[PDB]
């Protein structure tokens, strides 16, 4: 499913991401726009052989199992296919583990390069939250 901007902001707020580890809701909406264009079914393969899955492009070397990433760790305890669901619960629960890992939202390259330090409140402007 391809979310609208405000529909996803509302879904993230309901699942407890607003201000999670100090990151306001606009940071999570901005990271989803540039990682996946708000599409839960987005996949992209990396040069190391790992693949990124879903709305927040969570990687199979560390976080989920896809059966084709040798020596990888499955820290979230989920098949990577669960991250492609229309229901974002598994992606949000695993994103909370990633953002707590020490480097905060700098784990998301698109957030560091396109959201960090910008007016991220713009991403939630106009929405009924
Ligand atoms: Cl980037």
């Amino acid at each position: 499913k391809v979310f609208g901007r405000c529909e996803l902001a509302a879904a993230m707020k309901r699942h407890g991401l607003d201000n999670y580890r100090g990151y306001s809701l606009g940071n999570w909406v901005c990271a989803a726009k540039f990682e996946s264009n708000f599409n839960t079914q987005a996949t992209n393969r990396n040069t190391d052989g790992s693949t990124d899955y879903g709305i927040l492009q969570i990687n199979s070397r560390w976080w989920c199992n896809d059966g084709r990433t040798p020596g990888s760790r499955n820290l979230c305890n989920i098949p990577c296919s669960a991250l492609l669901s229309s229901d974002i619960t598994a992606s949000v629960n695993c994103a909370k583990k990633i953002v707590s890992d020490g480097n905060g939202m700098n784990a998301w390259v698109a957030w560091r390069n396109r959201c960090k330090g910008t007016d991220v409140q713009a991403w939630i402007r106009g929405c009924r939250l």
